C-alpha cells in the first residue's frame, strides 16, 4: 500500500538515479555507492 504524497525530490543520485527530497538524505546515500562489497565489478 503506497499512494498519496506531497512534494517533489529536487535531488537525485547520479550513481544509480535515486531521489531524495532533502540534500543531506542524498549525500548520505551516495556513500553506499562509494566503496562497497560484492562481486558486482566492471
Ligand atoms: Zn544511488
Amino acid at each position: 500500500g503506497s499512494s498519496g504524497s506531497s512534494g517533489e525530490k529536487p535531488y537525485e543520485c547520479t550513481d544509480c538515479g535515486k531521489a531524495f527530497g532533502l540534500k543531506s538524505q542524498l549525500i548520505i546515500h551516495q556513500r553506499t555507492h562509494t566503496g562497497e562489497s560484492g562481486p558486482s565489478s566492471g
